């Protein structure tokens, strides 16, 4: 491509495109954290059983 | 062309014509400026709504 004096590149970033995926991924996180109880439950009983 | 003694050129401006470019361009302007308020209140919102 072709160069112009006089000129620079911005950041390519859209700041309300990247604001929203942060919802998602928290609450990603947090759902998988909710699978850690539910199988740190299941050996406990297992362990308290006999 | 010809080079006519005692005589000056004009400014060739025409003041009516360009009486009339400034409504039209502060009309442009505000239309411009409108974008933005409207470009911070949709971010205004997501920087809130977590």
């Amino acid at each position: 491509g072709k160069l112009t004096n006089g000129a620079l590149e911005a950041s390519n970033v859209d700041l309300s495109k990247e604001l929203v995926n942060m919802i998602v991924a928290q609450r990603n996180y947090q759902s998988n954290a909710q699978t850690i109880k539910t199988q740190d439950q299941i050996l406990n009983t297992l362990v308290n059983l006999r």
